[PDB]
């Protein structure tokens, strides 16, 4: 868990993501963390040309706008500077990699790398990069997101926004990209990573939008690090900074931008993990089959699955099932008793009945597997088919426990209803800590409760439920 | 005598502001030298209020901004500063006395005082002062001047940009205030006093007028201070100072305005003297009565003014001239064969015949000083009336002597033409530091010439013309 304002954070954003109506804005600072060496590291020999120095150096554009100047506004050597380092071959890091696998279709980038193009290129999806005006004209068909590199591409460098020229050309000569901009910031809601505001670009755009839209402006989030004391400073420099960067914040309220202050980087990765398993435990993966239900009967283990499906459409989640036999007929007349109050939503409810004969089998652990990602959390229940007229444990629900831990997926076995789902309550119980770490107690008790078979329908359910809840949110 | 660089931009002003094409582009730093406190020390407390120090902070609208932030946008606080500090009666300066009398019809202010409309109001100046859209829309009649407050008035402290929003409203609320500078920068010369070109709505207008014109935008001028080495400071960062403010200096040439690097802050006081000086002499009064032409023949010395009123006409001086008895129409034919080659322009030659009998000469005084308050170079010439039948040395020329010398203007008399002109030549030469302060070498060298009679016509001429030429330019 992190700080109640985190938590807000974290739910409101993953609301806004799963309704598909999320931007990302990432700045260089975004970059910072893979291995880029800094723009004033790049420009000390360039400060160092025409007698400045970069570190007493703060506005950078000014800095290479003045080396320009002496050079009679030659940009080449500022050009091959930035398409030697930002061409650089770098692994990707963990933010920009959950960036793409979460469901985001826009990118704002003021960063020249190509790192969110190489995530997404990753990920399997269609990535419709734009940093020219032409290319605003033209969509790539069945693209999963589209990047617009605001401030030019690493590939074009005399096209990149850098010194004090472009940014004062830049309202006229990509006029397009601020109109997109502005409708998007009034479109969608965007969440700035690695951004430090200091752009006049941007704080053009904002200004433009706040004039036009007064108090209705739509909300907006930025992740931003709280100050440091470097260790020469003192502690009253330090309070002045402190005291600097809140007054910088509420600045950014002036526009409806939230900020969520932040400790250390890492805690930008860990919001997007957050945000990334919220949105994926979203969406079960009801197993099982059962041909005797342990010790309730027929008819009552049937109402106990039926209520279990309604209560897991009610509480807002996508269930995924490979139709077993005995279990699959009961959630699907669950789901459609939640449902029908109307038509079987794709999302809500996927069947993936498996083929019968010697051909589905060979393809059986792809299909498996395929039906298995489509989910983060995995529900066990019973587990028992028939092979030679006795019941027997079954086999495919092992598969299932297997390739959900595989893709690090939430199991929940329901030691209850026996058999299968018993032997992996058994076994998760056996190493929690490999399968939970850093559990609370109330999920320790949930997990010992879901074992116990003195619960009622509605007890069983409830623990389930809440157990899967605690998992999601 | 001042820097070359001082000289010719010096010339290239009077040439300028002698077509009635140039405009005064006054800052807050030429009001900083009159009485009102520093901005910086009336946000002091604004800047303690919110925790921050005035004296870490540079930039002062982000205080101001804070400040309205910390107090949900309201800005009585610093609407009463303003309208406290900027309203009080302060003495004119120089500077302000100087531009007035200059011939300049068009001053752009980002200062709330109102120094250039007191400075404009006491030369008898109709100042047409506009700091609202709608007073755009209004001219006043017979305006000598138009005063462009573009930041706001002392009197109307809440329309005062002084903050963020004001600025980033700006280009909507004031844009017709953008157009009109727009159009004076592509129209007229600006000299830019007091101002430190850190002004985010001038950034804008010049980065749209450069965006416009390319290489062809017209040459500005602009007064800088150079740095000076502060107590604390060291030489490193005296020298890391000089060279960012040479850089700050090629950025503007960026927008073709050339800066002008004085090394104090009277040298602005000095340039605008050399400046009105120069305009102010180009008119020479040209004064004398003569029966006898002492040593000279009447022919030859008719000859003599005669061709001295052409070479007057010829080196661009306009001729003001009282029409005296045996002077007046020799100038007047001089005038004429240097004009007819043609119409008499109505700046090139003057003429105020004196009134004649007891209603006129009860006038005549005033007559005489308005006459010659039109001039700024006195010459006299013989100096010799008939009273009784005999050659008496004149009394209206020792008159027209003295209201010259009141009025600061030059007085060029020459000896060799003996009578008055020869006795207020002995005058001055009696205390030459006195009317001639500073004076140079050739300067004493031309004025000992003035009384030599072995001249011919042609060297006296060109003597006076030197001497004359020297004064002026
Ligand atoms: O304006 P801009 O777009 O050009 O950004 P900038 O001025 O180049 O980089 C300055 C910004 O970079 C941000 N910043 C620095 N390091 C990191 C970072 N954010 C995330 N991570 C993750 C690991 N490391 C970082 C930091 O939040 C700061 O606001
Ligand atoms: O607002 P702004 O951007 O219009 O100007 P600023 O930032 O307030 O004032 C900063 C500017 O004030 C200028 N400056 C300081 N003192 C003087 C001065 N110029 C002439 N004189 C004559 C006497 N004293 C001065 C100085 O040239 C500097 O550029
Ligand atoms: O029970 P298990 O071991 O694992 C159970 C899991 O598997 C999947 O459903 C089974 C099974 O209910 C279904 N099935 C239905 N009718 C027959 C049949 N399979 C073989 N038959 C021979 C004659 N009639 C049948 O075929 C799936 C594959 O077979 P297995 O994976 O071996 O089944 C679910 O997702 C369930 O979670
Ligand atoms: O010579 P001065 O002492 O000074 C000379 C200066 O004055 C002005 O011209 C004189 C003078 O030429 C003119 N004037 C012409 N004809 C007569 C006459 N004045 C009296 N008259 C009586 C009978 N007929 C005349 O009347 C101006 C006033 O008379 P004064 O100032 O006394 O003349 C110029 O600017 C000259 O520079």
């Amino acid at each position: 868990k992190m700080n109640p304002i985190v938590e807000l954070f974290i739910k409101d954003f993953t609301k806004e993501v799963m309704e598909e109506n999320a931007a990302i804005f990432a700045g260089a600072g975004l970059s910072m963390s893979v291995g880029y060496v800094s723009w004033a590291k790049l420009l000390e020999p360039i400060a160092q040309e025409i007698g400045l120095d970069v570190n007493k150096e703060n506005d950078l554009v000014s800095l290479a706008q003045y080396y320009c100047n002496e050079n009679q506004g030659n940009r080449g050597r500022i050009n091959q500077i930035i398409l030697d380092e930002f061409s650089r071959k770098v692994d990707l890091t963990e933010n920009h990699k959950i960036l793409a696998r979460l469901p985001i279709h826009t990118y704002w980038t003021t960063a020249y790398d190509r790192l969110i193009e190489k995530a997404l290129e990753e990920e399997n999806k269609i990535a419709d990069v734009k940093y020219t005006v032409k290319q605003l004209a033209t969509t790539k068909v069945k693209r999963d997101a589209v990047v617009y590199k605001m401030h030019g591409d690493v590939e074009h460098p005399s096209e990149a926004v850098l010194i004090k020229d472009d940014y004062e050309k830049y309202s006229i000569k990509m006029d397009p990209y601020i109109k997109a901009l502005s409708g998007d910031l009034v479109s969608k809601t965007f969440l700035f990573v690695g951004f430090s505001f200091t752009d006049p670009n941007l704080d053009y755009i904002l200004s433009r939008v706040r004039s036009a839209y007064e108090r209705d402006q739509r909300r907006h989030y930025c992740l931003i690090k709280k100050e440091e004391r470097r260790p020469d400073e003192l502690e009253a420099d330090f309070e002045y900074r402190v005291r600097k960067q809140e007054l910088f914040i509420s600045d950014l309220s002036r526009f409806n931008i939230k900020t969520i202050v932040l400790n250390n980087y890492n805690e930008i990765t860990e919001i997007l993990q957050r945000i990334e398993n919220n949105i994926k435990t979203k969406t079960v993966f009801l197993s099982g089959s059962a041909v005797e239900y342990n010790h309730w009967e027929t008819e009552h283990a049937e109402q106990f699955i039926h209520q279990l499906s309604k209560e897991l459409i009610r509480k807002d989640f996508n269930i995924v099932s490979g139709f077993g036999l005995g279990v699959g007929s009961f959630v699907i007349n669950g789901v459609l008793e939640e449902l029908y109050m109307g038509t079987i939503d794709d999302d809500r409810l996927i069947l993936r009945p498996f083929p019968q004969g010697k051909k589905g089998e060979e393809q059986w652990d792809k299909y498996r597997r395929d039906m298995i990602t489509r989910t983060g959390v995995s529900i066990f229940l019973y587990g028992n088919k028939i092979d030679k007229g006795q019941v027997v444990k079954a086999k495919g629900v092992q598969s299932e426990f297997n390739i959900s831990f595989e893709q690090n997926n939430y199991v929940v076995p329901v030691g209850a209803t026996g058999y299968i789902a018993k032997d992996l309550w058994n076994k998760v119980n056996e190493e929690f800590e490999t399968y939970y770490p850093g559990a609370d107690a109330r999920m320790k008790k949930l997990f010992g409760e879901l074992n116990n078979e003195a619960l009622s329908i509605e007890e069983l359910i409830n623990t389930i439920i809440e157990f899967v809840e605690i998992l999601s949110n």
